[PDB]
């Protein structure tokens, strides 16, 4: 069976009998802009992401996902429609399919997202999941506290012994391209200018590279205020040379204490310990030290440490905080899927045809 | 012969040949309250005690008995079934066996306890016991009064020269939860606040260590209404610190004058001065100095001074006055039920399946 | 005298001589977020409600209160200022003052209050007296078992022939805030979010406005699922539309049945039954035909037929039941305590300035 994952900013996808996936891509739908200047089949209508990145600058570029809210159908239709036919080269009448969602998510949502697996593609059977839980099969872990966090969405779930406690899951808006855009703020300060949407992935990309999370925002800015040297070079694709100092820690701080991005909720820390706190008294000395961090950004260096410095300055003393933080966490929440799918136990749990024509869309909520 | 107590709060079991039960656990039922998040078979319908206290959180609790009335016998089949096959590790085709009871009870429960124990689980014999009796047999004496309390229950019979005085039995229903209770109603005091099944342990907990008798409560409050320091800290198991102070003493004060619990009978020290008084005259000076107190709600220090202080200002001079308070009073009653089993003047007692198909369960009156 | 009600979510004061308080407002207390671009004196360094919901936004939003504990008494003392100063134009060496309280609360409450009443304003009396039993003076009956719910708190007083039994009393922390939290969560059902305090009072003004409670749960959810027109439109202070549909009854259900919340204790209509219960039983057929509701949260539709059925569903049969739901239930609370306040029988009892000379704080125990 087949398993795709279409969480914001990339989709990625392969064999469920698999440890990795097959095709990853920025999911990106793009658009010409001007007129033909010469004749020939060239100028397709449209580029899907792979494409999109290459031609990028003649092309508009559009998200048909954000913050977890598919924005406009038509895109999402065409990204699938390249996930099976031109990347997997598979017909998915062949195979059932599984599909990431966020944990809090307008119904809606799941209804259409699963009429469009039945009434076009023809598929046999179809499940939607959260991302957490599945994150925790990745690990194979039962008991832990999940953190992820992607383009666009973060979102915590406790869960012990296989429970989750739905009433203490949180939304927070706050990551990926929102945190991004501070970068595009901020780097005016020294005077380079990025404007528009194929620009603004070469921000994406500098982030992607050169950034890290201090140990104390205080000491590494009186570091960098000093005639010391921190600066890193960076060249653009035109090859105008860039340095960057006394920014590439400035830049993620705005994870926390998000005043910067003049939100006014509690951060990433402060939503991490609030979360345990809804749980029951006897659970949390069992959530700690498993605190799992999920999702790609989470790949900064040096969130580890700060995150249980922080933690533990803020939980109560005497309690031991462990934070399972892998490599490979790009990854987890399409490993996790991969497992799950494998389980022949889990073979009765698919939603069906026949469900579906007696329920329609509305079988997910079962 | 199997030798089990299910007196109310805990189960108590083993072999008639021993000295001391071979299992002791809280018999709590719980149950799962919330949908599986998590694939698999680790979360069993339900959980006997020994598992039932260790997963709390997870789970809600319930007491199949309470105030020593059976409230679900398919709760208390589920204990047994545990109790013998999995602990004990015996089939009771095997071996007889006997069970305590409170003195007064509705004697349909006696009825189905039996029927129980012949028609389904096929034991050869059956014999129930009142707990003061078996309580005798552990000192080995045969003339004092028996006062016995625990959980939900306290019950006093005067035994003379082997010969109890049935009239003279009385009930009152103060201790053991009833006493809890007052102890989360006060603590909120403080400002700490208990609200559920899982969480009222950690009150029990707490009251099973923290907990004393004043040799004068009007003393020891004007003690530690003065700066005076006589407070203790606790840690709960989130690492929270509790301090507890004017209470370790103010909750089993309750015991006695026991209008703080609203009730507005006699106390424990009261009813066993009437219940002598219901003795003849010539009976009282061999009662006196000889008050046995037993089950394991006795287990406050300071108890004996008290008692004997109280008793010795309010029953007449000149008479002496001793009580005994051995150790191991959290098992005298089934050391008393072990050594029982073992007379060999016994063997002819227990009720043989002759006489329950004879006289069906109104056999359990003989 | 002046009268006032801290309760939670809004002051309520006045003079003692009326019918009605003279101003009501949300006691919330906010700061600004940003630094001054423009010059004047307008920004004060704080506000209070009646500006505080006006210029909500630019504000952040702080409650002093929360289940009914002060949380800052530097906002407290800000609040009071405010009431004293700015509304009523009163000195308050002038007149005695009397406070309500929730039933059970941590001591330390009580010391503080009254320290601030005398140390700082040199009020010339205090006297602290429980909402329920103000409650009644309202209604000016004297049998009868009192539900007030407010912001954050639910409790129940019964109360006969001016009798109190204190043992009865139940706390149950399931209102206000709680109930709002969920229509927080559940209208992202419909996609709208809403994150922050200035945000939160829209979600709370929606729920004093388009909520009621369903006389059965159950129907009214298969009505609202077919294509039957039950949604209402609301306006967003921007003009965006909002449609509620088949959600207006899910609000309020979790009042009942709390784990819709998470919760596991009993809920308001057990709770109800369950104090009664522990009541003597030739109180009961007087407790019964006399439940006062009390409270803001008791102002929605509705309730009246969903707590009789429960109770009548609930009760021994043959046993008349009577919900005593006057309007001005909003004030029922103050008006008593305006009533108390003249009872010339009553002006003995407030604590005189002798009193905490001699004893300090802790004389509000007597
Ligand atoms: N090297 C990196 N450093 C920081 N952030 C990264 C890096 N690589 C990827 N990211 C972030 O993670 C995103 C990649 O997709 P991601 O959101 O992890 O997918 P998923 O939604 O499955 O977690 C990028 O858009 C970027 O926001
Ligand atoms: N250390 C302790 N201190 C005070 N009370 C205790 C302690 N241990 C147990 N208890 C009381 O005794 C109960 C244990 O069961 P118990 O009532 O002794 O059984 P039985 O009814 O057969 O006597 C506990 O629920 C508690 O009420
Ligand atoms: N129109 C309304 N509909 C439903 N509930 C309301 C309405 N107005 C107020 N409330 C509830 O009552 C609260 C107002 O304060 P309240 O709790 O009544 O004070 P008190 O604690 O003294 O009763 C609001 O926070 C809200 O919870």
């Amino acid at each position: 069976a087949l398993v795709v994952d279409n969480g914001s900013g990339m989709c990625k996808a392969g064999f469920a009998g698999d440890d990795a996936p097959r095709a990853v891509f920025p999911s990106i739908v793009g658009r010409p802009r001007h007129q033909g200047v010469m004749v020939g089949m060239g100028q397709k209508d449209s580029y899907v992401g792979d494409e999109a990145q290459s031609k990028r600058g003649i092309l508009t570029l559009k998200y048909p996902i954000e913050h977890g809210i598919v924005t406009n159908w038509d895109d999402m239709e065409k990204i699938w429609h390249h996930t099976f036919y031109n990347e997997l080269r598979v017909a998915p009448e062949e195979h059932p399919v599984l599909l990431t969602e966020a944990p809090l998510n307008p119904k809606a949502n799941r209804e259409k997202m699963t009429q469009i697996m039945f009434e076009t593609f023809n598929t046999p059977a179809m499940y939607v999941a959260i991302q957490a839980v599945l994150s925790l099969y990745a690990s194979g872990r039962t008991t832990g506290i999940v953190m992820d966090s992607g383009d666009g969405v973060t979102h915590t779930v406790p869960i012990y012994e296989g429970y989750a406690l739905p009433h203490a899951i949180l939304r927070l808006d706050l990551a990926g391209r929102d945190l991004t855009d501070y970068l595009m703020k901020i780097l005016t300060e020294r005077g380079y200018s990025f404007t528009t949407t194929a620009e603004r992935e070469i921000v994406r990309d500098i982030k992607e590279k050169l950034c890290y999370v201090a140990l104390d925002f205080e000491q590494e800015m009186a570091t960098a205020a000093s005639s010391s040297s921190l600066e890193k070079s960076y060249e653009l694709p035109d090859g105008q040379v860039i340095t960057i100092g006394n920014e590439r820690f400035r830049c993620p701080e705005a994870l926390f204490q998000p005043s910067f991005l003049g939100m006014e909720s509690c951060g990433i820390h402060e939503t991490t310990f609030n979360s345990i706190m809804k749980c029951d008294v006897d659970i949390r000395k069992d959530l700690y030290a498993n605190t799992v961090l999920s999702g790609g950004t989470t790949m900064y260096p040096g969130i580890a440490d700060r995150m249980q410095k922080e933690i533990t300055a803020l939980a109560p003393s005497t309690m031991k905080i462990k934070i399972i933080a892998p490599p490979e966490r790009k990854y987890s929440v399409w490993i996790g899927g991969s497992i799950l799918a494998s389980l022949s136990t889990f073979q009765q749990m698919w939603i069906s045809k026949q469900e579906y024509d007696e329920s329609g869309p509305s079988i997910v909520h079962r």
